[PDB]
C-alpha cells in the first residue's frame, strides 16, 4: 500500500502542514489530518516525513518494538530547554536514554511506589488544611494550583527531599512547560530571530537555576551523610552514579528536573478533569463514596487498599479515556520496517493519536463518559493511556497509586461543585503538546463543601 496524505506540492505540501501544526497546535492538527485523510497518514514537520497514526494495530506494533524507542523534535528547541540528549522524556540518543531510564524505573516502583501512597495522602491533607492559600472570598478554590502544589510536594519528598519554595517552583514549572511546548516543533528559521524566543530562554533559566540551588544542597548533605545506605532516593542514586563515572553532571541535573515536573505537568491536569467529571456525575460519585466506606472507613489510606478500589480505578481509566491530557505520543523509527501494510523508513517521525484511537476502536460507548466502557476487562492492546513496552510511561504504575490516593483523601472530605454550567466538555482547551485548560480564560475554579 501507498501512503495517504496531502500532496507534496513541489515543496509547498510540507510548508502548509508544518504551518497548520504551528497554527493549530500538535494535538488538534493531528485530529484534523486523521479526520480528513485516513487513520494512518503522512505529513511533514520541517523536512522530515512524519506519520500520524490512530490505528490500534499500528500503535501496538510501534510501542512493542525496540526500534521505536525514540521520540523527535527540533534539536535547537530541545537544546534550549535542556532535553537534547540529556533527560529521558525527549532524550533521543538511544544509548544514553537506555542507560538513564533505569534510574527512573527504580524510583517509580518497588518500595518507592509503596511510600508514595502515604506520602501523597499526607501532602494532600496538609494542603487541604491550608485552603486559605487557594480559596477566593466567594469560596472559589483554585484547583489547578492546589493540585500542582501537592504534586510538587509529593515528588520532592519522594525523589529529592530538599525544602523548597512550593509556590515559586510551581509557577516556574508552568513557565518551563510553555517553553517546551512552544519550541518543540518550531523550524530552525524561528531560532535565528532572537527577540522571538529569549522569552522562553528565561523561563528555562528560571527553573533550572532554582533547581541548581536545590541539587547543590543535596550534594552537601550526601557528602556528609553517615548512614548513606539507610536513606537512598532518586537524586542520591544519580549523584552516586555520577561519582562513579556513569553519568554527566548536566545529565543528573536534567534528570532531577524532569522527575520534579512530571507529576505537576500531567497528574494535576488529569485530576482536575477527573474532579470536574465527578462534579457532573453524581451517580458515579456515590459509587466511589460507597466503595471508600466499604474498603477504608476512616483508616488512613494504605497500599493494600489500592487494588480493592475497583470502582475508582475504572473511573480513572474512563476519565483518561474520555478526557485525556496526554492524547498523543511522539516516536521515531530507528530501523526500517513494514507496519500494517505500509513501508516505514528509519528516521520517519511518528505521532500516535491515542485520544482518537480510544474513540474509534474497542469501547462500547466511545463518545460518552460511562463506566460501562470498563464493565468488562479491557485488553491493554486497545487501551493505552500510558503507553507500554520499552519506552512506555515510566510512571505508569505509580501514577495510578497517586491518583487513587489523592482522589480518596479529597472526596473522603469534600463534595466538589463546579461553577455555573461548567463541565469538561464546556472548558476551553489548548490542544497542543498536551490537552489542557486554557488558563487565560476563567470559571476554572471549584467549590469544596464539607462532608457530614
Ligand atoms: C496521569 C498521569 C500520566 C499520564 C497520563 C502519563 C502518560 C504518559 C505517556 C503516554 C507517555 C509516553 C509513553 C510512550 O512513549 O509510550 C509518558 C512518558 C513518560 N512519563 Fe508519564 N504519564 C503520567 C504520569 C507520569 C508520572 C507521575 C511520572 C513521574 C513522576 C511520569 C514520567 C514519565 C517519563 C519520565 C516519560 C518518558 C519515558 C521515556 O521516554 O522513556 N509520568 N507518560
Ligand atoms: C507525559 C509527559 C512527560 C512528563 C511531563 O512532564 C509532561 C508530559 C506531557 C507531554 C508528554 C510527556 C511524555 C512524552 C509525550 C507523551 C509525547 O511524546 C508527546 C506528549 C508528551
Amino acid at each position: 500500500s501507498s501512503i495517504p496524505g496531502p500532496g507534496y506540492c513541489m515543496g509547498i505540501g510540507p510548508l502548509i502542514s508544518h504551518g497548520r501544526f504551528l497554527w493549530m497546535g500538535i494535538g488538534s492538527a493531528c485530529n484534523y489530518y486523521n479526520r480528513v485523510y485516513g487513520e494512518f497518514m503522512r505529513v511533514w514537520i520541517s523536512g522530515e516525513e512524519t506519520l500520524i497514526i490512530s490505528k490500534s494495530s499500528s500503535m501496538f506494533h510501534i510501542m512493542k518494538h525496540n526500534h521505536y524507542s525514540s521520540r523527535f523534535g527540533s534539536k535547537l528547541g530541545l537544546q534550549c530547554i535542556g532535553m537534547h540528549e540529556k533527560g529521558i522524556i525527549f532524550n533521543n540518543n538511544p544509548e544514553l536514554w537506555k542507560t538513564t531510564r533505569p534510574f527512573f524505573m527504580k524510583a517509580l516502583s518497588g518500595p518507592g511506589l509503596v511510600r508514595m501512597v502515604t506520602v501523597c495522602a499526607e501532602s494532600l491533607k496538609t494542603h487541604l488544611d491550608r485552603l486559605e492559600e487557594v480559596t477566593n472570598e466567594s469560596g472559589y478554590v483554585d484547583v489547578l494550583t492546589l493540585l500542582r502544589r501537592v504534586m510538587l510536594d509529593t515528588s520532592n519528598t519522594l525523589f529529592l527531599r530538599i525544602p523548597l519554595d512550593e509556590s515559586a517552583i510551581v509557577v516556574k514549572i508552568q513557565g518551563y512547560f510553555d517553553a517546551w511546548q512552544a519550541l518543540l516543533i518550531k523550524p530552525d528559521i524561528f531560532f535565528k530571530i532572537s527577540w522571538l524566543y529569549k522569552k522562553y530562554e528565561k523561563s528555562v533559566k528560571d527553573l533550572k537555576d532554582a533547581i541548581e540551588v536545590l541539587i547543590a544542597e543535596k550534594r552537601r548533605r550526601i557528602s556528609t551523610e553517615e548512614k548513606l545506605e539507610e536513606c537512598m532516593d532518586f537524586a542520591t542514586e544519580l549523584i552516586l552514579a555520577e561519582k562513579r563515572g556513569d553519568l554527566t553532571r548536566e545529565n543528573v541535573n536534567q534528570c532531577i528536573l524532569e522527575m520534579l515536573i512530571a507529576a505537576p505537568d500531567t497528574m494535576s491536569v488529569s485530576l482536575f478533569f477527573m474532579l470536574f467529571l465527578i462534579a457532573k456525575h453524581p451517580n458515579v460519585e456515590e459509587a466511589i463514596i460507597k466503595e471508600i466506606q466499604t474498603v477504608i472507613g476512616e483508616r488512613d489510606i494504605k497500599i493494600d487498599d489500592i487494588q480493592k478500589l475497583k470502582v475508582m480505578e475504572n473511573f480513572i481509566y474512563e476519565s483518561m479515556r474520555y478526557q485525556p491530557v496526554v492524547d498523543l505520543v511522539m516516536r521515531k523509527a530507528l530501523e526500517d520496517d513494514v507496519i500494517d501494510g505500509y513501508p516505514v523508513k528509519k528516521g520517519t517521525n511518528i505521532i500516535l493519536n491515542i485520544g482518537r484511537m480510544h474513540r474509534l476502536e474497542f469501547f462500547p460507548k466511545p463518545n460518552e463518559f460511562t463506566l460501562e466502557n470498563f464493565a468488562k476487562n479491557v485488553p491493554y492492546r486497545y487501551f493505552q493511556p500510558f503507553g507500554f513496552g520499552p519506552r512506555g510511561c515510566a510512571g505508569k504504575y505509580i501514577a495510578m497509586v497517586m491518583m487513587k490516593a489523592i482522589l480518596v483523601t479529597l472526596l473522603r472530605r469534600f463534595h466538589v461543585k463546579t461553577l455555573q454550567g461548567q463541565c469538561v466538555e464546556s472548558i476551553q482547551k489548548i490542544h497542543d503538546l498536551s490537552l489542557h485548560p486554557d488558563e487565560t480564560k476563567n470559571m476554572l475554579e471549584m467549590i469544596f463543601t464539607p462532608r457530614n
